């Protein structure tokens, strides 16, 4: 379950289907006017998620935006790439969308260095904190959550299983991580930016919550049950709370660990 390990796509909830790696989320919202896509994994999980698309039945062509969370290597890396398969516009938090047009993180990025370049994309535009992007009946709302990255964004939509409509949310990180020499203590304003986030998220309607790294809400667990009680199994209203607090904890941690 690396970054960029192929894993066999599922839907979550509706018309919200699993199209990521083992170890990265990658979401396609379905409609039959077109497909919204999160998140990019890897430059070479690209080529899992353009597979995973196509063998849940849909068209590459249909998928007409792609939102990313943060702009780090292992969510972001794929975009460029999944970009000119489908001809989608991408959209990103103001001050992540240079790193994805140019693959290059700013020095301000707690890993800056730590991880690799990966390749531009293009068709990137700005999102606004609260915008609401559209696409028939589909409307994602973004959230920003910066700390992790300065244009972090968390978004959330409803999906709709046999009448009932949950609110889904795809979590972008918010993990105090960086490259080993980067220092959230001599970063204030990162260190604030984060705080404010996992305030942000445990307010947040949050029936089903997609980790960008799945794992940190048990996504491989709650897959395997769902064969068994459906896509129920997704389902835990707190678990955006859950994500926060767990954020919360590894702050303080890691800043301790620094002095
Ligand atoms: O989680 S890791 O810091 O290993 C990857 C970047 S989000
Ligand atoms: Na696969
Ligand atoms: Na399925
Ligand atoms: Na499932
Ligand atoms: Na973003
Ligand atoms: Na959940
Ligand atoms: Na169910
Ligand atoms: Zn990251
Ligand atoms: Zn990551």
């Amino acid at each position: 379950r690396d970054w960029s390990s192929p894993q066999q796509p599922f839907t979550i909830y509706g018309n919200t289907h699993y199209v990521g790696t083992g170890g990265i989320s990658a979401v396609l919202l379905s409609s039959p006017q077109g497909h919204i896509l999160v998140d990019g994994t890897t430059e070479k999980g690209a080529q899992v998620v353009a597979a995973n698309i196509r063998a849940m039945g849909f068209k590459l062509s249909d998928v007409k935006y792609i939102l990313s969370t943060h702009s780090h290597e292992d969510h972001a890396g794929g975009i460029s790439a999944m970009q000119k398969l489908t001809g989608a516009t991408v959209l990103a938090g103001a001050a992540n969308v240079d790193t994805l047009r140019t693959g290059v993180s700013p020095k301000s990025d707690p890993q800056f260095g730590s991880l690799s370049n990966f390749p531009g994309s293009a068709k990137v535009r700005a999102v606004a904190d609260g915008e609401l992007v559209k696409l028939g009946p589909l409307a994602v709302k973004a959230h920003a959550t910066p700390g992790h990255t300065e244009g972090g964004i968390t978004w959330t939509w409803q999906s709709c299983e046999q009448g009932k409509c949950k609110d889904v949310v795809f979590a972008d990180s918010l993990t105090a991580v960086s490259a080993d020499s980067y220092r959230f203590s001599d970063h204030p304003e990162v260190v604030a930016s984060l705080r404010g986030s996992f305030e942000a998220v445990e307010k947040l309607s949050c029936d089903i919550a997609i980790a960008a790294h799945p794992e940190v809400n048990d996504m491989w667990t709650r897959q395997q049950r769902a064969a068994k009680e459906g896509n129920s199994a997704y389902v835990d209203n707190g678990a955006c709370r859950a994500i926060a607090a767990a954020g919360r904890k590894r702050l303080e941690t890691r800043l301790a660990s620094e002095k």
